[PDB]
Protein backbone atom coordinates (compact mmCIF):
# COMPACT_ATOMS: atom_id res chain seq x y z
CA UNK A 1 0.00 0.00 0.00
CA UNK A 2 2.87 2.41 0.83
CA UNK A 3 5.16 3.74 -1.90
CA UNK A 4 7.31 5.02 0.99
CA UNK A 5 8.54 4.79 4.61
CA UNK A 6 6.99 6.26 7.76
CA UNK A 7 8.24 9.79 8.55
CA UNK A 8 9.87 8.57 11.79
CA UNK A 9 12.09 6.38 9.63
CA UNK A 10 13.22 9.36 7.54
CA UNK A 11 16.26 11.34 8.66
CA UNK A 12 16.48 15.12 8.15
CA UNK A 13 19.13 14.50 5.46
CA UNK A 14 16.85 12.10 3.53
CA UNK A 15 13.93 14.51 3.91
CA UNK A 16 15.99 17.36 2.48
CA UNK A 17 17.37 15.27 -0.37
CA UNK A 18 13.81 14.41 -1.44
CA UNK A 19 12.30 17.89 -1.08
CA UNK A 20 15.28 19.43 -2.89
CA UNK A 21 15.16 16.97 -5.79
CA UNK A 22 11.38 17.38 -5.99
CA UNK A 23 11.29 21.19 -5.78
CA UNK A 24 14.06 21.64 -8.38
CA UNK A 25 12.18 19.28 -10.69
CA UNK A 26 8.91 21.15 -10.42
CA UNK A 27 10.59 24.56 -10.50
CA UNK A 28 11.13 24.00 -14.25
CA UNK A 29 7.36 24.24 -14.78
CA UNK A 30 6.42 26.92 -12.16
CA UNK A 31 6.37 30.16 -14.16
CA UNK A 32 5.40 32.55 -11.38
CA UNK A 33 8.24 31.26 -9.14
CA UNK A 34 10.90 31.24 -11.90
CA UNK A 35 10.08 34.83 -12.91
CA UNK A 36 10.14 35.75 -9.22
CA UNK A 37 13.55 34.27 -8.44
CA UNK A 38 14.83 34.86 -11.99
CA UNK A 39 16.26 31.34 -12.30
CA UNK A 40 15.13 27.71 -12.73
CA UNK A 41 17.91 26.69 -10.31
CA UNK A 42 17.89 28.76 -7.13
CA UNK A 43 20.38 28.33 -4.31
CA UNK A 44 18.75 26.56 -1.35
CA UNK A 45 19.39 27.03 2.37
CA UNK A 46 17.64 24.81 4.92
CA UNK A 47 16.00 25.60 8.26
CA UNK A 48 15.47 23.37 11.28
CA UNK A 49 12.96 20.56 10.66
CA UNK A 50 10.68 20.47 13.74
CA UNK A 51 9.26 17.05 14.70
CA UNK A 52 6.49 16.25 17.15
CA UNK A 53 7.47 15.24 20.66
CA UNK A 54 4.34 13.08 20.90
CA UNK A 55 2.91 10.33 18.65
CA UNK A 56 6.21 10.01 16.80
CA UNK A 57 5.34 6.77 14.95
CA UNK A 58 2.05 8.32 13.75
CA UNK A 59 3.35 11.48 12.04
CA UNK A 60 2.29 11.44 8.36
CA UNK A 61 4.01 14.61 7.10
CA UNK A 62 7.42 16.20 7.72
CA UNK A 63 7.62 19.98 7.35
CA UNK A 64 10.82 20.90 5.51
CA UNK A 65 11.42 24.69 5.42
CA UNK A 66 13.89 26.40 3.06
CA UNK A 67 14.78 29.63 1.33
CA UNK A 68 15.34 29.60 -2.40
CA UNK A 69 17.37 32.46 -3.77
CA UNK A 70 18.01 33.54 -7.34
CA UNK A 71 19.27 36.75 -8.99
CA UNK A 72 15.91 38.57 -8.82
CA UNK A 73 14.34 37.12 -5.65
CA UNK A 74 14.51 35.19 -2.40
CA UNK A 75 11.56 33.37 -0.96
CA UNK A 76 10.69 31.18 1.98
CA UNK A 77 9.11 27.76 1.20
CA UNK A 78 7.38 25.23 3.45
CA UNK A 79 7.70 21.77 1.92
CA UNK A 80 5.23 19.25 3.37
CA UNK A 81 6.81 15.86 2.67
CA UNK A 82 4.12 13.18 2.85
CA UNK A 83 6.62 10.37 3.44
CA UNK A 84 4.45 7.18 3.06
CA UNK A 85 2.88 8.54 -0.09
CA UNK A 86 5.62 9.76 -2.35
CA UNK A 87 5.20 13.49 -2.60
CA UNK A 88 5.58 17.02 -1.36
CA UNK A 89 3.17 19.91 -1.07
CA UNK A 90 4.24 23.51 -0.79
CA UNK A 91 2.80 26.42 1.15
CL1 LIG B 1 21.83 24.79 5.10
CL1 LIG C 1 14.93 22.00 6.24
CL1 LIG D 1 9.64 21.30 10.58
CL1 LIG E 1 2.56 6.53 10.21
CL1 LIG F 1 -2.78 9.42 10.96
CL1 LIG G 1 10.54 31.19 8.08
NA1 LIG H 1 -0.30 0.40 5.40
NA1 LIG I 1 9.01 8.47 -0.41
NA1 LIG J 1 4.06 8.27 8.23
NA1 LIG K 1 21.33 17.79 5.51
NA1 LIG L 1 2.63 28.90 -9.30
NA1 LIG M 1 6.91 17.83 10.97
NA1 LIG N 1 -3.02 11.12 -0.65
Amino acid sequence: EDKGPACYQVSDEQARTFVKNDYLQRMKRWDNDVQLLGTEIPKITWEKIERSLTDVEDEKTLLVPFKAEGPDGKRMYYGMYHCEEGYVEYA
